[PDB]
Order: structure tokens, then sequence, then C-alpha cells
């Protein structure tokens, strides 16, 4: 598909607030013509699926204010100094949760903002797990629940799981627990 | 007990294309915390259906990732319309389709650290072929995709798009007979 792509020919940071970093390129399209491309940078992220020896799944209560309202997530977290997403999700799941998980596999990769950020989020599998204690930071407000899969679909559908990324883990662990997908 | 309060706000950027708002916050704690978050008008997105079981879809170059994505047509929704009508308007301007038959699925927010967009997510059955009107600056081709082969690609991490990839995965809850 070579005959979509777009050339840079100019970048720079457009904007800088407290958090969110903004680049704005001038880029030649397939017409040779050239048109501004904006973004975010995001560093990129890590989320994972955390379940239980009892089948349920370990899950949060978080509030987003970008949305004002309260969503069910799977843990997850931005990755730190270029890491490996595997050190994020280790690292999250206990800050966020409190557990530790002796097997991760990783799923798949997801871009949740393919028109305006070039963030990344990696989806682990965490499994055999033990409890420690959740650390959360200033700032942070976070309340753990447990969830059965099958009530965890039933969400889905009725829309009470809009979160992309815990939505898509939803589904991931659907086909893992009928052994469509492992 | 979760939410934050606004104390303030304030839009901090308009770029060309995206605007950001900066909030400042009372949270759980007592204390006060700054939100910056993308002001986003919403979207649509649509599963278009056709006769012989496919799906259309596109292929679309995205800069912020530096790829070209297989994607369900999509737009963001103009003058605060309804989300059908953003949907009946790309469908058409992207893949040249109608559709007499419009269903609403769920609505997904991809974005929730720092956008307040939403996407609503509709599947489009009954169709008609005319053709492609696209917007100087946008380039799409259109593609038929059967979805058995939809399913292996999400697997193979080749529908990364957060959007198309739950399209994908409600597809196959209704086509299994399951939604
Ligand atoms: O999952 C996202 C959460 O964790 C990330 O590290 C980010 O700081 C922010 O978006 C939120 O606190
Ligand atoms: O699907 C997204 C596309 O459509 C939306 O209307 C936006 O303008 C932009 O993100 C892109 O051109």
């Amino acid at each position: 598909m070579k005959h979509l792509e777009e050339k840079t020919l100019s970048t720079r940071q457009i904007f800088k607030g407290r958090y969110l970093k903004i680049e704005q390129d001038q880029v030649q399209a397939p017409d040779g013509r050239t048109y501004t491309r904006e973004y975010i940078l995001h560093p990129g992220a890590a989320m994972m699926i955390p379940l239980l020896p009892n089948g349920n799944v370990v899950m949060i209560h978080q509030y987003r204010h970008a949305v004002k309202k309260v969503f069910l997530e799977f843990p997850a977290g931005k990755r730190d100094h270029n890491e490996e997403t595997l050190l994020t999700a280790k690292r999250e799941l206990l800050e966020e949760t409190g557990y530790e998980a002796k097997d991760w596999k990783f799923l798949t990769t997801i871009h949740p903002v393919i028109g305006y950020s070039n963030e990344h989020i990696d989806l682990y599998l965490a499994r055999d797990l033990t409890h420690l204690e959740q650390r959360l930071d200033q700032g942070q407000f976070i309340e753990v629940v447990e969830v059965k899969p099958a009530d965890l679909m039933q969400l889905v559908l009725e829309g009470k799981v809009s979160d992309v990324k815990t939505q898509i883990g939803a589904f991931w662990l659907d086909k893992f627990l009928r052994g469509e997908w492992n």
C-alpha cells in the first residue's frame, strides 16, 4: 500500500502543556501536494488481563475526567524511560492492584488514536497471581474489583465497558477462555 | 467518591485540528490537580455488510502512527448532528455506499486518559454502491473483506486500530448468533 503513504517534509513540536505534547507536521501526500498533520506524542503503554485462580479477573474502577465518568478498566499505565512494556505491565499490576504474576504472555498491540496520537498499548495476559499491596501515587484514585468473565462480556454488550483497551481485553480473554485463541 | 470536581476550565491550545482543554479539579483526597485532554466532536464508525457476507472496509494511511491501516469507515460529527447522519455521510464519501438498514451497536471511548472522544458504532445493511467523494487531503482505498479473514488478521496483530478491531469482535458475535 505504498501508493497511500504520506512523506514527512517538516516537523515541529507545536505545543507542550502540563501533560500533552503536540507535533505538527507538513507531509507530501500521494497527490504530490502538502498537508498539515497534527498528533500527540505519547510514550506508549501496557495493559494486562490478570486472571485469578478462581477464574475471575482483577479489574479497577477509575474516574476519568476527560469523559467525566468512572470506567471499569483492566490495569494499565504508560511506558517509562523507554522500558520494555513487560516491565511496565508488571509494575502497574503491582501498584494499581497489589498483584504479581508468574506467567506473562504478550497478546497484541493496539493503537487507540490513529487519527491524532502515536500511542500504542501492548496487551498482556497475566496468570498465576499472588497478592501483596496496592501502592498508589498522589493524585491516583483506584478501586480494585474481581469480575467474572461471563459478567464482563454481558457488560460489554450492554455498553458498560466503553474503554477500548479494556473492551478489547475482554474479547481477547473470551477467545482465550473458549480455547479459540491460545 | 472517585468523582473529581471541576474548579476551572480553559482552552489552552487550538491548532489546525486539535483543541486542548485544561481543567483544575478537586480530587477525592481534597487536593487540586490539573487535567488536560483533547476536545473532540465525537464520531461514528460503521460495519457495512454485503449480501455475499463480506464487509466493506478501507485502507488508509495514518500519519500519527506512520502506517497504513485496515479500518471500517468512519468520521467526525459535524455541527453536533446525530451520529447516524455522520455515519450515512461518511459511508457514502469514504466508500461510495448507501444503506437502507442501520442499527446502533455500541459507543466506545478510545482515549479515556486524554480525550473526550466517543465513537458510535453502527451496522449497515441493504447496500447500494455509488461512488466515493473524498475531501482534499483524504486518500482511501475500498476493499471487501471476509469476516473469517478479518478475525485471523485481528489475531495476527494486523487490525491494531481499536475501533475496527472492536467492530470485528462485535461482528463475530453477531455472525455467530450470540449477540
Ligand atoms: O492508564 C492510564 C493511567 O496511567 C497512565 O500512566 C497515565 O499516567 C494516565 O493516562 C492514567 O494515570
Ligand atoms: O476517521 C478519522 C478521519 O475522519 C475524521 O473525520 C477526522 O477528520 C480524521 O481523524 C480523519 O480524517
